[PDB]
């Protein structure tokens, strides 16, 4: 245990930019480090972004994109843009050497992404939103 570092929460900008880096630990360097980002909800949890961190290539988020992520050394950086009040929640950083056998690593418990709601008025006493 204690071989995976990830922020428990993440502060997002007003636009909705939530970016954090979940590092992982491996016995060596390989071409395939499958990463996964999940969103947890009280009713159920669903998959979101996923790609193979190839040390000589970039992650592909063609399926369920709506997100951008980077990977360097042993730290994977995930950035989210467009987080509404409902979008705010938990994001799980996953790290799995799934392609090479015989696959053995760990997943991140998850970082909560926080966002700020801008208001056209100096206070919410009237016309709150
Ligand atoms: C996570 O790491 C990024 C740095 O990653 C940069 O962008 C990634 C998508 C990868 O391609 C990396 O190879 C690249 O170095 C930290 O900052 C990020 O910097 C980039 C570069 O300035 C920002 O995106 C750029 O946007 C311009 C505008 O069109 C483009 O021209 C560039 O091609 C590039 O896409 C990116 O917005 C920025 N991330 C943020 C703040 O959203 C980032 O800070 C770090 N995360 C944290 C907070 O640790
Ligand atoms: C955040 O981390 C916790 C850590 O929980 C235990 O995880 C194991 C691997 C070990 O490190 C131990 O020291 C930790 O306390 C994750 O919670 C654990 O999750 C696993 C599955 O992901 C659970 O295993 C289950 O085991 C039962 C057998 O009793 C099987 O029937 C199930 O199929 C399953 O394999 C384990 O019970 C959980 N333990 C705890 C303490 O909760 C947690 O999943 C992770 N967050 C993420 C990535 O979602």
């Amino acid at each position: 245990a204690m071989h995976v570092a990830q922020p428990a929460v993440v502060l997002a900008s007003s636009r909705g930019i939530a970016s954090f880096v979940c590092e992982y630990a491996s016995p060596g360097k390989a071409t395939e480090v499958r990463v996964t980002v999940l969103r947890q909800a009280d009713s159920q949890v669903t998959e979101v972004c996923a790609a193979t961190y190839m040390m000589g290539n970039e992650l592909t988020f063609l399926d369920d994109s709506i997100c951008t992520g980077t990977s360097s050394g042993n730290q994977v950086n995930l950035t989210i843009q467009g987080l509404r009040a409902m979008d705010t929640g938990l994001y799980i950083c996953k790290v799995e050497l799934m392609y090479p056998p015989p696959y053995y690593l760990g997943i991140g418990n998850g970082t909560q992404i926080y966002v700020i709601d801008p208001e056209p008025c100096p206070d919410s006493d009237q016309e709150p939103k």
